[PDB]
């Protein structure tokens, strides 16, 4: 089956991973940049490669060395994490005619969601809501209704104009919509299931900052409906492995805007409501195993929240890299902590400036919601800036408390 | 309602304390000796009192200096945690007879439960299997069975001798008895609840090292049984808050030993294998209200496992404190970290060793081992010496593995 896999990421996705692997007894390869060589998980793989210098462009994202750090440890398959090469299919593709097991969908899968409007035509075809959208073009604008996006379009005398400037460098636009996302798991066995959904609207600048699950409001019929439609898209286009079917959510109504072909980063918070471990079912479906329940053993319970956790400057955004001279990471009933950081660890220059998810669960919205603040406010990293005022900030407010807030409401609060 | 605590202990489990108050929005009061002026919880707390110097006779067992805090500071309760004060009846009787709320049962109750011989008359009343037990001493003795305790006795002929010594300073002895124990909750409502069993047989000199949830080889139907009969006795004896029934288990019979007053040092285990915050439950029951929930509302799901990370030499057990250089935590999925250590802490001589419980969760009792192997391995407290490779050693065993080793077990193996 699958006796060793190349982890093909970094940072908190590549412990987690680690950690699964080291739970089915699956041994490890870390591949790492030179700037990477301190990391967590790479200090505990069984096995490591150094793959190319601090960029990543040299590094994480260097298929031929990738490849032969696989060929040379005789891993059996490589797990793309999240980013970097994982919605690659050139790269799948490349993995695949080498012999080994990509740890995703298949290349022709990558590539049919990869390219924004195939997708949408796959989804259409398969029964899962799309957006309204695609000089008769005043006619077309006309019937799905301003405003707009060719360049966002309120108006008609506008639509002409604007249709030759966004050219040379249509989705009706929905002004409160959240954004909501269903977590599917297919096999290979032709079994698709759904595992609730996350709410995920606080954003900025289309980056998410706070996600949660279940999606306040989604009640279980409306989860079943657009659940049972994205796992029937699934067998539809043969999907393999995790993936999430992301929707603008309005007036009772779903629109699917993209589908995330890997792991989600903020995965988590499913695994908290549903008692699924997202990574491990990835492991044991790529080994060609079963998804290991069917539909009817998931029940949502509870209520979960994840904060991502950034070395960042809270009001301006701009990185905060350096030495973590100390960490105080919270615990207790409720919280769990995802996190590669430690004690005396660096963090780099080059890459994203995630440095922990923080996760809690509660049997209401409510307690998970508390819990958060009061390990946010017990959380101590020294020697960096963090995005944890914002995070305090987010969660005390009032709109945020009531729940719904839609994913333009984070940049107008600030 | 209940508006300010003092939470009258130390270390982890004032810091479980203070996290439960914060949920409820309930203020706390640390009081602390001199030499913990640094524990998180204290740090931590809306408001400090000094009780005294660093001996415990002078400081957390200060009955006059607590409840003095709890005047100055106009607080409503205590809550005693475990050990120290907790069940201590004088201490309970003066606090109550002083206009505050004890958080735990009353100072009569504990009084009950906490003589020996009155304890198992007031089980034997109440329904709850004791061990079969109290010159017509040879006819006692022989109508129970050798082996018995007065000093242990293998036979009668030295009956009459061991009388007269083990007096100048009978339960039936078992050879293959587990330690299985019943949690419990009873409110002022009438309510009593049974929260599955714990297995604690993994012991020292009769101190717990490691603790898991449910007990291996117990059905529901004989969980079922004995837990009801614990309720019935809580409603009998007209019991207050959280406790525990601790069982000799064997041959598919339980032997009442003790019922401890307050709550367990492995409660953990119990709310991660039933979803109940006993913690929670307890500053509820004792602010009047009700248990948050019904008999047929809890249900056992999966399996959990604690490892009660101490501050010793792990062959010697002699206490190893100083200065925590560095402290790595371990995270992710199905794990637990209940701790008020953190990196630059200097762990103290005056009080108990433990410093941090590493509790995991798993759908099944391999899963939740197998992820303890995994979190221990990841876990780093630099400067002083623990007994994690003393908790290696326990999960890697072949017979634990297997499940259902006796309390004699651990000191035959070392």
């Amino acid at each position: 089956m699958l006796e060793k896999v190349v982890i093909a990421n970094r940072g908190e996705i590549a412990l987690r991973i680690l950690r699964a692997c080291k739970e089915l007894g699956i041994k490890t390869v870390a591949v790492h940049s030179t700037a990477d060589r301190d990391l967590k998980h790479v200090l505990l793989a069984d096995e490591t490669i150094c793959i190319g210098p601090a960029p990543s462009a040299k590094s994480y994202l260097n298929i031929p060395a990738i490849i032969a750090a696989a060929e040379v440890t005789g891993a059996d398959a490589i797990h793309p994490g999240y980013g970097f090469l994982s919605e690659n299919a050139d790269f799948a593709e490349q993995v695949e005619r080498s012999g080994f097991t990509f740890i995703g969908p298949t290349a022709d899968v990558i590539r049919l969601m990869g390219d924004k409007v195939s997708a949408i035509k796959a989804m259409k075809k398969a029964g899962v809501p799309c957006v309204p959208g695609s000089a008769k073009n005043k006619e077309i604008a006309k019937r799905i209704g301003y405003p707009i996006i060719i360049r966002v379009v309120r108006s008609e005398d506008a639509l002409e104009e604007s249709i030759a400037m966004t050219k040379a460098e249509m989705e009706k636009y929905l002004e409160n919509p959240r954004h909501v996302e269903i977590q599917v798991l297919a096999d290979t066995h032709g079994n698709a299931v759904y595992l609730a959904e996350r709410d995920c609207s606080m954003q900025r600048r289309h980056q998410k900052v706070v996600e949660e699950a279940p999606a306040p409001g989604i009640t279980e019929e409306v989860r079943r409906d657009i659940g049972s439609r994205c796992a029937n898209a699934c067998v539809e286009i043969g999907y393999r492995g995790a993936g999430t079917f992301e929707f603008l959510y309005e007036n009772g109504e779903f629109y699917f805007i993209e589908m995330n072909t890997r792991i989600q980063v903020e995965h988590p918070v499913t695994e908290m409501i549903t008692g699924v471990d997202l990574v491990k079912e990835q492991l044991r479906i790529a080994a060609g195993l079963p998804i290991s329940f069917k539909q009817e053993d998931i029940k949502v319970k509870g209520h979960a929240m994840e904060c991502r956790i950034n070395a960042e400057d809270p009001k301006t955004f701009l990185p905060s890299p350096g030495k973590v001279n100390h960490l105080h990471s919270p615990g207790g009933l409720g919280v769990r902590w995802d996190s590669h950081v430690y004690g005396g660890y660096t963090v780099p220059p080059h890459y994203d400036s995630m440095i922990a998810k923080l996760i809690t669960y509660g049997d209401t919205r409510e307690v998970a919601i508390r819990r958060m603040q009061n390990a946010l406010s017990e959380t101590i990293i020294d020697g960096i800036k963090t995005n944890i005022p914002l995070h305090e900030l987010i969660l005390e407010d009032e709109n945020f408390q009531k729940g719904g807030t839609n994913i333009h409401y984070l940049e107008k609060k600030l």
